[PDB]
């Protein structure tokens, strides 16, 4: 009897599935659908098992949903723009376009060889004009809606205008809490307050914003930015000269060097005074370079005792320092050597004395609103999105500097046609490019994050040359049911995407306001890596510089316990010394990547898929090991052997039987079959792919145990049929192969087995 052999059968089925177009997505789903999306990769060459873990996950879900009868959209594309292609050009002296298309061909083959099936008709390549013309289109619509502006002097997207919705809409979002929390923390909603300071002898009252209203009684002076309209106006007669000069000198500088840590503290007393609303005390008004006009109201109240910058300023110019916050368990030192910036208890704050700091902010705000001295104001840490880039390989900003927007019908604004590779601001060295008539071209390209903030919508209508996409098509496929990928480092991408969707929704183009209904997070794939020799003495491990550098840690010494805790192990080398080994993120740089092409050629696709899928929960990190590979071989070998051994008998057997009439082991098998179907189905729907495989391994053992006592029976034949259907999503090639031994059509046409509720009883 022969044995399982991945070679030949896999290439056979891969072509079969493609030609049959089983995974082609309909233009408009009708009565349900499933949109399975995996984060598209940067076209940087051949992929390794780390990348394939995500793509395999997507293929499993897609095949499963397809078998259930859903209309499935599982597309692949390329995040082609960016620096990678540019660095390559400067290295190999090749056009970025050529390097990209070559890498695309390789990655595509790697995906195909793993048995991954996409609707390639919906392929997108971001570096193509057919795609980035729509980036420019969207950019104009944002400009037209006041969401895109220029500021000193690059372009920005007013994402902060959606800060509140980006935060609020998270509540109804069914994502992992850890991801939602990272979104919340990045946006950073904070409770603040705008306080009004009356100016002695003047009509004007100076507005000041602060997140520490709890320290109001400690405000000993005000500080206006030099560019503040009140700096010169309030400047006393015998101070206007000095102030005027300072203001001018301030402009000659930049906000970076003004807010630069280390520089000496400079400033000028305006000769004018303000009244502290809380104490009614008279405080001097100053102007200083460290205060910028762009933030808050361009003016701040200074609380030396609780803000280190104000402390240094007060100390340098001899300004009063008043303590109003203390630690709960001890009074502050006297005199004060530095500012105490942490929460505590309010003191020297009139009626607020003894009030806990955080709660005190609310009391003071509420107090200010009642007396009409100030109001609560919400602030966000989230800043606007800087999209301007001085690079060649990117989407050109559709703007002209006569600042006029390029006409919608004149789009796209194509990139210059080089002559040199070193020729790559890059757009500035192209006179025949920026030289145009007013309706000079902008010489900046868009941050590639712009490209990826809506690619999932383009997939719904990839060939539309009139709009980024037809609302009808997009609304039919959206939202994405499961977005697959690592999130640990995708805070921005997720935020930017949600932003784009909400904007496109405001334009009436998208029904939903949240692009990803579900996040299928994937942990990193690791691989045992040799970091170098070490020297051990007692419980201490000395790390030679080369070894320590590869590990990227500050310790030149580790305890045996530290080594264990990090998941490392000291292993004897033939060189006669011990080396420190440890699972490390699989990446080309680390030189620990397991390339798809080579592996599949030497082993197989199903073997790789099972190795990845069974290693651990998808959300957890996993280590690719030869042990896992052999375990995969063993499992596939046993499935093949079981069916091969009973092939002759199975052929002469009918699968028709009466469940109620089953007895003994036959009835026991029927029960186990359906319990397995339930576990596998629910594990798949819950994204617990490793446990689904475990259930299949367990049921395979039950099949072997059954055949010890019973022959090939109708119920057994049905169990084999169901098994192959349940196996298809995980190891599609072997499943399809064995299926054709007894059945005519493809597993894609067999559907998903129907669960028998009653069989689960008792
Ligand atoms: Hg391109």
């Amino acid at each position: 009897m022969e044995k399982y052999n991945p070679h030949a059968i896999e290439a056979k089925w891969q072509r079969f599935w493609e030609e049959k177009g089983f995974m082609k997505a309909k233009d408009l789903p009708g009565g349900g659908k499933q949109y399975v999306l995996v984060m598209f990769p940067y076209p940087s060459g051949d992929l390794h098992m780390g990348h394939l873990k995500n793509y395999t996950m997507g293929d499993v879900l897609a095949r499963f949903r397809r078998m259930q009868g859903y209309e499935v959209l599982h597309p692949m594309g390329w995040d082609a723009f960016g620096l990678p292609a540019e660095n390559a050009a400067l290295k190999f002296g090749v056009h970025p376009k050529d390097w990209t298309y070559a890498n695309i061909r390789q990655a595509k083959e790697s995906l195909r060889l793993m048995g991954i099936l996409y609707d390639w008709d919906r392929e997108v390549t971001t570096c193509e004009p057919e795609y980035y013309r729509w980036n420019q289109w969207i950019f104009l619509k944002m400009w037209e809606k006041g969401l895109a502006y220029r500021a000193k002097e690059q372009w920005y997207l007013r994402i902060t205008a959606y800060a509140e919705r980006l935060l609020k809409d998270l509540e109804g979002l069914n994502w992992p809490e850890k991801v939602k929390a990272m979104q919340r923390a990045w946006i950073g909603r904070s409770e603040g307050a705008e306080i009004l300071f009356p100016v002695e002898g003047k009509e004007v009252r100076i507005p000041v914003f602060t997140t520490r209203p709890d320290t109001l009684f400690g405000a000993t002076f005000l500080v206006l930015a030099p560019e503040h309209p009140l700096t010169l106006e309030l400047a006393a007669p015998e101070k206007r000269e000095e102030v005027l000069a300072y203001v001018e000198a301030a402009k000659r500088k930049t906000e970076i060097e003004r807010q630069a840590e280390g520089r000496e503290k400079t400033g000028v007393f305006l000769g004018a005074y303000a009244l502290n609303p809380a104490t009614g005390e008279r405080i001097p008004i100053w102007t200083a370079d460290y205060v910028l006009f762009g933030y808050g109201t361009g003016a701040i109240m200074a609380v030396p005792a609780h803000d280190q910058r104000d402390y240094e300023f007060a100390r340098k110019f001899g300004l009063p320092i008043k303590k109003v916050i203390e630690r709960p368990g001890e009074p502050l030192p006297e005199p004060l050597e530095r500012a105490y910036e942490e929460p505590g208890i309010m003191v020297n704050s009139g009626p607020f004395d003894g009030t806990e700091s955080e709660e005190g902010k609310r009391k003071v705000i509420a107090w200010l609103e009642e007396k009409g001295l100030g109001k609560g104001r919400v602030t966000y840490r989230l800043r606007d999105w800087l999209i301007s880039r001085q690079r060649y390989w990117g989407t050109p900003i559709p703007m002209v500097h006569c600042v006029v927007p390029v006409p919608e019908e004149e789009l796209p604004v194509l990139l210059p046609d080089l002559k040199d590779v070193e020729d790559i601001s890059p757009l500035e060295a192209h006179p025949e490019f920026y030289e145009t008539t007013c309706p000079k071209r902008d010489t900046d390209t868009m941050d590639t994050f712009f490209d990826s903030s809506w690619y999932y919508l383009r997939y719904t209508d990839p060939h539309n040359d009139r709009l980024p996409f037809d609302p009808e098509k997009a609304n039919a496929w959206m939202p994405v049911d499961q977005y697959i990928g690592g999130v640990e480092h995708a805070v921005l991408h997720l935020l930017y995407s949600r932003f784009f969707t909400k904007f496109l929704h405001d334009l009436g183009m998208v029904k939903v306001e949240e692009p990803f209904q579900g996040l299928f997070t994937q942990g990193m794939v690791l691989a045992w890596t040799d970091f170098g020799p070490v020297e051990v003495e007692g419980s201490v491990v000395r790390l030679p510089e080369p070894t320590r550098i590869r590990l990227e840690i500050p310790e030149s010494a580790l305890s045996l316990e530290d080594v264990r805790k990090m998941g490392a192990e000291l292993r004897p080398h033939e060189d006669g010394t011990l080396h420190l080994w440890k699972p490390a993120v699989m990446s080309k740089s680390k030189g620990n990547g397991v390339m798809v092409g080579p592996f599949v050629k030497e082993q197989g696709a199903d073997i790789a898929r099972i190795t990845i899928l069974f290693a651990a929960p998808p959300e957890n990190e996993m280590v690719w090991t030869e042990e896992g590979v052999q375990g995969a071989w063993r499992f596939l070998n046993r499935i093949y052997r079981r069916v091969a051994e009973d092939r002759e008998a199975l052929l002469e057997t009918s699968g028709v039987f009466q469940a109620e009439a089953l007895e003994g082991k036959d009835r026991e098998l029927y029960g186990k079959l359906h319990e397995t179907l339930k576990k596998v189905t629910e594990d798949l729907e819950a994204l617990r792919f490793n446990t689904a495989i475990a259930a299949l391994m367990e049921f395979l053992n039950a099949l072997y145990e059954y055949r010890k006592d019973r022959p090939v029976t109708p119920v057994y034949r049905t169990a084999i049929r169901y098994y192959l259907q349940m196996l298809f999503p995980f190891a599609p090639h072997l499943a399809e192969e064995l299926w054709h031994w007894f059945w005519p059509d493809s597993l894609f046409e067999a559907g998903w087995p129907e669960l028998d509720e009653k069989a689960l009883e008792k």
